[PDB]
């Protein structure tokens, strides 16, 4: 099963998990400080992850970054 | 099962989730502001996926970009 | 299951399905306007789709572009 | 399954689908204008298909043309 | 499942499905004019297939050419 | 289930079925004339396949040629 | 199922495993010193993993690194 | 299944069956004369193959040949 | 069918510890290596994370990595 | 559906030997190869280790090895 | 399932296999002389396997040496 991997460019990047279902609305936010590294699969509860603040994405489609 | 990656690349993008079955309908219609990125799987309840701003988008088949009206 | 990528290269675009089964007929058209961009997977309700306008495709068999 | 991309290269292209199973018949007929595309997969019902008319096709095998 | 791509490059060739099980036989052959493109799966019917006349075949192990 | 690709070089061309199962005997033997290109699985009936005549064959590990 | 190589860069790298299901918490920290390695997998009791502390990471995406405190 | 693909190079090529199980014995031995070839599966009745005598031999792992 | 990490040890005492798969978290055995000895360890039902410490060179699906003493 | 190796003698008298499956390991069988003869052999239910004793020139999936008498 | 091949550089070289289980500890140690190649699955009773002695060891991600 899928994973992406995010490293946080500064303070507060915000990982936030989306519902898996008939239904969407985040479950979950999982902040990172500057630096730190996240490694989330796609669950049966989280079929979509938004990113919000500066961070590093690496997915199987190759790097992507996000901007505050 | 696959994902698409879409980044904002102007305030007000929407990724736009198209039930999965006979009926085709939007069932959410999610909003991206300038500069996030937002991961999606296709699943039970989304067959087609819509995206509807300029943004910049990597799938399995490769990098495409929206462009807005 | 496969996904195909159709972004309008300008306005009123249909993406139709056709009916999986023993009856092919359209069932829905799913209308891009230009610079518009839509990944539809291949389904339990849809074994075909039909462009109609100026689209550029991509499948995993590569690029290809239909014109109006 | 696999599906094949059918690009018509002039009007009136007949992409066929013959039944699956004991007995091969043709149980439908697609006919794709000039610049229109088709993306059809090999189906319950549809074990074999039959390109009519100049067309261009990409399948898992790589391109080939049919021609009017 | 696997299948073949068939180019007629001449007219009447005859692709032959051969039938699956203890028994071999033909049980249908598709005649295929000038330039019609015929992409055909291995399916529970058909374990063996037979062309007769000058085609252009695809498969998974590359190109080869029949002759009449 | 894999396939195998041959064609005739020449008349006469036989491809012989070979059967699966604790027993090991021919089941059939298709005739090719020459240009003709068969295509066959490996399946249920059918674990080996011998080629006799001249032909050229296609298969997942490359081209080889019988005599 | 995939899993992450993590070698610590200096004392005191955690290596955080995140609960699968419904509810999401650490439900452990692995303490690394300067030079040992982990390798984790994903796995029915962690579906998420986050690293503190400067650390050397592989994964099926390549190598990517944390950055200390 | 693997298979693979012996040419004799000579008359009197033995490929050897050995029977799958807790017993380990030569099933059948089919005789290729020079220039014949035979593609052999593995089975639930052959899980090692000998093979006596000059031969060109391919399997997934490349080519080797046999010396008589 | 699982995936599998090569460790050689690079001196004497090299530790490879397996921690517990499931809910909790515990080593629930250590190997000790000498050096220039190599140990081929599978993820398993019981392992589903290893730690190594002391010096070695170790290979796994995403590549070399070594750990320090 | 197993894997399998190639086994090339180089010389008379070389011996591929199956070791069994299972809690008990022994030698179940030993198939004599003469100068130039292969064996394509699989692992399979009664057979988890194969040892090739002699001059033999060999092929895996990890590539050519060779064992020397 | 994976396999890992040894050759001896040496005499007495000890492929030891260890128990797949809650416990840990070797259930069967394989000598080889020098020259000789083993090469050993992981299975239902081996989920770890120790190399000691000098040996040449390829494994799906490559070559090791043991040194011994
Ligand atoms: N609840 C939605 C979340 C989602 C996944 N991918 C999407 C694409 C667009 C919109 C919403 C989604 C679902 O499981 O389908
Ligand atoms: N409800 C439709 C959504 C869809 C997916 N792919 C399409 C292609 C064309 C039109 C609609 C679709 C289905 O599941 O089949
Ligand atoms: N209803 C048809 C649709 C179809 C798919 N592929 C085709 C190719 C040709 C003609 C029709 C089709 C089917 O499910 O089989
Ligand atoms: N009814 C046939 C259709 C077919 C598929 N592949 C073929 C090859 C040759 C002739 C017929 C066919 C079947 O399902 O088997
Ligand atoms: N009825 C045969 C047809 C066949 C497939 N491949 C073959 C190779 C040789 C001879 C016959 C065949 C079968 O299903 O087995
Ligand atoms: N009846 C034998 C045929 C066979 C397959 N592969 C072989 C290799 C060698 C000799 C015989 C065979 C079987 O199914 O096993
Ligand atoms: N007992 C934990 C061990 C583990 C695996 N990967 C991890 C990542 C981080 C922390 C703990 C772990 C589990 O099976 O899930
Ligand atoms: N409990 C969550 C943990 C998680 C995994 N991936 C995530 C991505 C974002 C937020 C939370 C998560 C789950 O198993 O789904
Ligand atoms: N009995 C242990 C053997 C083992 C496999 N990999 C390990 C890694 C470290 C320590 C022990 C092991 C198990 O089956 O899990
Ligand atoms: N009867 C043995 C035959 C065998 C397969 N591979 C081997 C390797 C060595 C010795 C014997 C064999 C088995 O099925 O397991
Ligand atoms: N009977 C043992 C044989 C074995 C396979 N791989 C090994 C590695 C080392 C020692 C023994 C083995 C087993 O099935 O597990």
């Amino acid at each position: 099963s899928d994973f992406v991997v995010i490293k946080a460019l500064e303070d507060g990047v915000n990982v936030i998990g989306l519902t898996r279902g008939a239904d969407t609305r985040f479950h979950h936010s999982e902040k990172l400080d500057k630096g730190e590294v996240l490694i989330a699969q796609f669950t049966e509860h989280t079929s979509a992850i938004k990113v919000r603040g500066k961070a590093y994405i690496q997915t199987r489609h190759g790097v992507i970054e996000s901007e505050g």
